[PDB]
């Protein structure tokens, strides 16, 4: 029974490890309310740190989704509304094309053309994130093209902290982190728990830890570990365990606004019908699906993202992949963290043969 369960995940883990020569992978599961961790290789090779449930991997991408929750709390105490122009609250942008840009177009990669990362120009220094904004112009009409992109949902993020008057570190660390129940989770990982910070891994094996970058706290900020990120997963399996204005937050990043093929577009969060086929949810998390532009399908009311549905983010940054997903109709989440960014498509196939075997 532990045995069946250990052997379900070691058949979907060790051989996508094997291929995908990671070093070390945590993997947790919440099945029926119930934990259940499997940690697998090295933290660190050089000096043979083993991964555990507290070994802190960089999470990229699925950051978003706490940059979602945060805005779900402004949005929970009427500082902002997701059809405020994003120029409302932030008077630098006054003038630019921001005062025609919603919200909701920023934290649905749909404000026109904003590119995946900042170019290399934009240093992480508050001048010229401002200047890079104010000179910015759509390449299409807001709210008809899907492009993902950081400095889109960073944004978002930015402009939600500026509506709760603080900046956006330390609302995560002071407000969001605690309210959530996570410890172990880190925009800026203490000194203390540096022992805990596996290494990532590149070409050559080359050493990777994610380095400055502007809106880095808002778009792939996150270290944290498979424990602390289940935590918040079941935290989104069960909001109402939350006091009320968090319960909210959460619900505000399970709300449908569009389709692109399979996938309905939430805050953070991208969902798909379940069951759905492997091929399906990898084409879903496919590397066109984040580097091309896709029109997208809008909803004439937002939808609800429950039941028969997997919630899911894929997160990377140059040294480390993650990938999180849940079933909110069958009280199912999975946390894959691995400390090399290896492809969408096998960080799927091992929560796919999971999820599966789970049924």
């Amino acid at each position: 029974p532990a045995d069946r369960l250990k052997a379900l995940v070691d058949a979907a883990v060790q051989p996508v490890m094997k291929a995908n020569d990671i070093p070390g992978l945590a993997v947790a599961i919440s099945l029926k309310g119930e934990p259940h961790y499997f940690s697998y290789g090295l933290a660190s090779k050089e000096d043979g740190r083993r991964v555990t449930p507290e070994t802190l991997f960089e999470i990229g991408s699925v950051s978003k989704t706490f940059t979602a929750t945060l805005a779900g709390y402004a949005l929970a105490q009427d500082k902002m509304r997701l059809d405020d122009r994003a120029s409302q609250h932030w008077p630098a942008l006054q003038g630019s094309r921001f005062d025609g840009i919603s919200l909701l177009d920023l934290a649905t990669y749909t404000a026109g053309g904003l590119p995946l990362q900042f170019p290399d120009s934009v240093q992480k220094d508050q001048a010229q994130i401002r200047d890079y904004y104010r000179q910015w112009q759509p390449t299409y009409a807001p709210g008809s093209q899907r492009l993902y992109s950081n400095p889109s949902i960073g944004l978002f993020g930015y402009l939600a902290a500026r509506s709760l008057g603080q900046p956006f570190e330390r609302l995560m660390e002071q407000q969001v982190f605690p309210a959530l129940g996570l410890e172990q989770t880190h925009l800026d990982v203490p000194e203390a728990a540096l022992a805990q910070y596996a290494q990532g891994y590149g070409k050559d094996d080359r050493p990777l830890r994610v380095g400055p970058g502007p809106l880095d706290a808002e778009g792939y900020g996150v270290k944290t570990s498979a424990a602390d990120l289940l935590r918040f997963v079941d935290a989104n399996l069960h909001p109402e365990r939350l006091d009320r204005p968090w319960a909210q937050a959460l619900d505000a990043t399970h709300r449908g606004y569009y389709k692109v093929g399979d996938m309905t577009q939430g805050l953070g969060w991208e969902a798909y019908d379940w069951p759905i086929s492997l091929k399906r949810l990898q084409a879903g998390n496919s590397t066109p699906m984040a580097l091309q532009p896709h029109r997208i399908a809008r909803l004439p009311a937002p939808q609800a993202l429950e039941g028969q549905r997997l919630l899911n983010k894929t997160g990377s940054t140059n040294g480390f992949g993650a990938y999180v997903a849940f079933v909110p109709g069958r009280d199912l989440g999975l946390v894959i963290l691995a400390n090399r960014n290896y492809p969408n498509a096998e960080r799927v196939k091992i929560a796919y043969a999971i999820l599966s075997g789970l049924e």
